[PDB]
């Protein structure tokens, strides 16, 4: 089951932000409301946005902030790389502890998509080896955010900015940096080669196990180099020694060893599923970190 | 096509904990009543079979330890209605949201916040099976966690848990403590009826998939309801209803497929089965989206 963190701690920041006649979300934290700057942005504007250029010839009064019923008023405006801070005069009392994340590939979290300040739905994601994300986004969800919650600990760790044309999303933390080669601008953008998060397959597969599925089992084992020198051929990340480790829980709580799986991966990988399934799928999953594993078997 | 749930502040602001002697489970919070299981009430001795009744008359007010975080919340009164327990308390939830208490249908998807100890863990999509179960994520300590849908400012609880069966799925009631299915709650072997394919929401996911372009698998024919309904049941599919056929309205009117068309294309993807082919880059077809869920996500 893809789980994601109760949502409500986010839900309390979120407000619309509207500039000219362009309308997306912002977070709202302590007196700060931070959105994606292209909602600065015109038609004659989308294609070569010369930012700094386009910022310097706004007021505080051409953004409109509104909290539901109540607006917000911008006292001050400054830019971080391709995330616009608009100072408020009112503090969210909602404002959770909180920090701000850069995230590694291969790293889940959940995304609380919103349209028109409004929140709309929630679920999990992971962030891909080529930096995009495959999310549920439509227009004006721009500003939508992704976290993880660690305690009573928000840690946000991606701004919503942009669609590809293959259909996935591409964003920025909360500095204003895009994970991946993106650009805010408006032209058809390509990603890099995807592939396969390893060490999250094998944490799903042994998911399956402990939960009596065990089909792909084989009596077999592998060396690490053997193992990873298939998983590139088959565009799969590489295994690393912290990724074993990292297993290693789940290779306890099953008894079977982390090399013993990656033998079943290989055999999966060569042979197919045979046309079967594993957890329902027909595909092998791979956007469950072994942590995301772990908990939601704790 | 992703499981979406909800956002579920509005849910997380109502729960609370509850506490028999050492039992804890997790209540829902609406204004000055507290609802949860009523095995909470059960000493691990009195789950086998539990005379409720006689378990209840035994208790008092001052036997129910209700806590929002650290803070008790005291109880004024209590009273059992089927399969939960109403703890009347004395101060009113300011964080009750509108909302209103419905019993689903089989196939209708709802949103479930995991909790436990009375603190949210997660939250997630399930359906409910035509068997009564679902698919959770439960583990001890869960029971009272509810599922919900959202509409405009409105919560519409519709689910409570109490139970995992042999084969690890769940079941539980409404919020009028009326189970779903045949189950009941005592810590007895149980077994769910054989499971079948939501035909409704398969019928949904098709006609999402002819929104997004891709309708190979559109034919010249139709079919009556009730042939189509035989024929389903040969393929362990549900037989629709007259409300299944209007809650495909919208999405029939969005594309301008009739219902009964987009069965007779069912009923022969059935028959022929895929030749191979994908249907939203899947050879299955998947039911876990009702037509709510699709026009959800794709506006
Ligand atoms: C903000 O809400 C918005 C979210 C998008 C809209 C649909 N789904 C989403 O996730 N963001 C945008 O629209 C950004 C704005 C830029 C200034 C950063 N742009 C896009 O997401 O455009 C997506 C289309 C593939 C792009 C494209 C662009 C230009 C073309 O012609 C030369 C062709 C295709
Ligand atoms: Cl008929």
């Amino acid at each position: 089951r893809k789980m994601a963190f109760p949502s409500g701690k986010v839900e309390g920041c979120m407000v619309q932000v509207t500039c000219g006649t362009t309308t997306l979300n912002g977070l709202w934290l302590d007196d700060v409301v931070y959105c994606p700057r292209h909602v600065i942005c015109t038609s004659e504007d989308m294609l070569n946005p010369n930012y700094e250029d386009l910022l310097i010839r706004k007021s505080n009064h051409n953004f409109l902030v509104q909290a539901g019923n109540v607006q917000l008023r911008v006292i001050g405006h400054s830019m971080q790389n391709c995330v616009l801070k608009l100072k408020v005069d009112t503090a969210n009392p909602k404002t959770p502890k909180y920090k701000f994340v850069r995230i590694q590939p291969g790293q889940t979290f959940s995304v609380l998509a919103c349209y028109n300040g409004s929140p709309s739905g929630v679920y999990q994601c992971a962030m891909r080896p080529n930096f995009t994300i495959k999310g549920s986004f439509l227009n004006g969800s721009c500003g939508s955010v992704g976290f993880n919650i660690d305690y009573d600990c928000v840690s946000f760790c991606y701004m919503h900015h942009m669609e590809l044309p293959t259909g996935v999303h591409a964003g920025t933390d909360l500095e204003g940096n895009f994970y991946g080669p993106f650009v805010d601008r408006q032209t058809a953008q390509a990603a890099g080669t995807d592939t396969t998060i390893t060490v999250n397959v094998l944490a799903w597969l042994y998911a399956a196990v402990i939960n009596g599925d065990r089909w792909f089992l084989n009596r077999f084992t592998t060396t690490l180099n053997d193992f990873n020198l298939v998983a590139m051929k088959y565009n799969y990340e590489p295994l690393t020694q912290d990724h074993v480790d990292i297993l290693g829980p789940l290779s306890a709580q099953t008894g079977i060893a982390v090399l013993d799986m990656c033998a079943s991966l290989k055999e999966l990988l060569q042979n197919g599923m045979n046309g079967r399934t594993i957890l329902g799928s027909a595909l092998l999953e791979d956007e469950f970190t072994p942590f995301d594993v772990v908990r939601q078997c704790s």
